[PDB]
């Protein structure tokens, strides 16, 4: 069976844990210990192929847990997440991508830019701004809501399809 190693990165509070929990357990949590950093597994069929997702939900920043470094170096694809109502988290994306390019020593790394919390009103980051950023990196942009489930499967499965074109 094919395994796909995915890593979820982004500023604190954007919904990295919520997105992962939604994919894994199909439920939305209003509060998830921001310190909890762990890996989750899920068996799913994507385009007729049964595979196992090995997902690392990264926690704190400016820190390198023995596990994060491992997934960061062995990770096959990255979900770079920001929130639609958090301009700083969007501006922060540049830092996460520069970091990933450094670890892989490459500018061709499977990656998907995710704009989360699309269920919230009065967004401060327009879809167009994110689309422009994703285009500049040569990767897809997908909006999601860990609360309503909108785009969640699409974000993770598209990341798998990016790894496949690699
Ligand atoms: N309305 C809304 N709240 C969300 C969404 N995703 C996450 N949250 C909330 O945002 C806060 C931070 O989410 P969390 O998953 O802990 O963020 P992380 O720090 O990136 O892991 C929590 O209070 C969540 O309930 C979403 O899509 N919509
Ligand atoms: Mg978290």
């Amino acid at each position: 069976m094919t395994e796909y190693k995915l890593v979820v990165v982004g500023a604190g509070g954007v919904g990295k844990s919520a997105l992962t929990i939604q994919l894994i357990q199909n439920h939305f949590v209003d509060e998830y210990d921001p310190t909890i950093e762990d890996s989750y597994r899920k068996q799913v069929v994507i385009d007729g192929e049964t595979c196992l997702l090995d997902i690392l939900d990264t926690g704190g920043q400016e820190e390198y847990s023995a596990m994060r470094d491992q997934y960061m170096r062995t990770g096959e694809g990255f979900l770079c997440v920001f929130a639609i109502n958090n301009t700083k988290s969007f501006e922060d994306i540049h830092q996460y991508r520069e970091q990933i390019k450094r670890v892989k020593d490459s500018d061709d790394v499977p990656m998907v830019l995710v704009g989360n919390k699309c269920d919230l009103a009065a967004r401060t980051v327009e879809s167009r701004q994110a689309q422009d950023l994703a285009r500049s990196y040569g990767i897809p942009y997908i909006e999601t809501s860990a609360k309503t489930r909108q785009g969640v499967e699409d974000a993770f499965y598209t990341l798998v399809r990016e790894i496949r074109q690699h």
